[PDB]
């Protein structure tokens, strides 16, 4: 177990002068994502830049970074360090060539296969099992946050789970509602309810995305409608794939305590593979 991890992160300090900002690639919750270069020979990197924020937000952003720095798993993105600047705080991560899984699945939906989809699920379960072992919570598990290291269409796919961004702990109620149906319902009720169990629900919604080739669940639904969705205790529509649908259902239990451990999920996944 890490000893003063945030304090350690202060030493991983990356200076702005060693960075080159590349193209804008995407957006997250109060963040912007860029490709970039890290100098000493150079490394291609991803830069996650936090919008100018209050100190409590910056601090939480840094805690997410610290978490990523401490973990070491083949299916979780490596974090090089952070750039500390009051008005421009930056996570510096390895560049994963294949990009976000949601975009990939959209363009390649016609050639995706059953074992391809199952392998992605299994790899994510492996990463979340590791986090569960360490009593760590991610809180932003979704296909947009899964990156393809190996495409595996033509030796299957290889995914890497990206960072959580700003922890749910300090997000506004509106930002939590916006994350429906990925966010665990207890976190919508109160962000203080965040726990390891939250990632089980998210994994369920992530499986839904995989079954539906990166389709956004509840796309075009207003925040009011999303809030009503959990109020009425609904789930996204059952996917045709029984194996993944069954996992999704077990994970999307409104009682956090009843969501199966990832160790159990991994056992179940390996049983199916026999």
């Amino acid at each position: 177990q890490p000893v003063y991890p945030m304090s350690q992160l202060s030493f991983d300090r990356i200076l702005k002068k060693d960075l080159v900002q590349g193209e804008h690639l995407g957006r997250g919750t109060r963040t912007h994502i860029y490709s970039g270069t890290l100098m000493d020979k150079k490394i291609k990197v991803i830069l996650k830049v936090l919008d100018p924020s209050h100190r409590d937000i910056s601090l939480a952003f840094f805690e997410a970074a610290s978490m990523m720095r401490q973990v070491s798993h083949k299916h979780i993105v490596y974090l090089y360090g952070v750039c500390f600047r009051d008005v421009e705080n930056i996570m510096v991560e390895e560049f994963v060539e294949g990009g976000p899984l949601d975009l990939f699945m959209h363009r390649k939906s016609d050639v995706l296969t059953t074992p391809w989809k199952f392998k992605v699920a299994k790899q994510l379960a492996s990463a979340l099992s590791y986090l569960e072992d360490k009593d760590l919570v991610h809180g932003n598990v979704c296909t947009k946050n899964l990156l393809l290291a190996r495409e595996g269409i033509d030796c299957g796919p290889f995914i890497k789970l990206s960072d959580p961004g700003i922890p749910i702990t300090v997000l506004s109620r509106q930002e939590c509602i916006e994350r429906i149906p990925w966010i665990a319902p207890e976190c919508v009720e109160d962000s203080k309810n965040l726990s390891v169990a939250a990632d089980k629900w998210s994994f369920g919604t992530t499986l839904w995305e995989i079954c539906y080739n990166g389709e956004i669940p509840l796309k075009d639904k207003t925040l009011i409608e999303k809030e009503r969705f959990y109020e009425s205790r609904c789930r996204p529509v059952t996917p045709s794939c029984k194996e993944l649908a069954d996992l999704m259902t077990r994970c999307m239990n409104y009682d956090p305590n009843q969501r199966p451990f990832f160790r159990a999920i991994m056992r179940d996944i390996n049983k199916l593979e026999e």
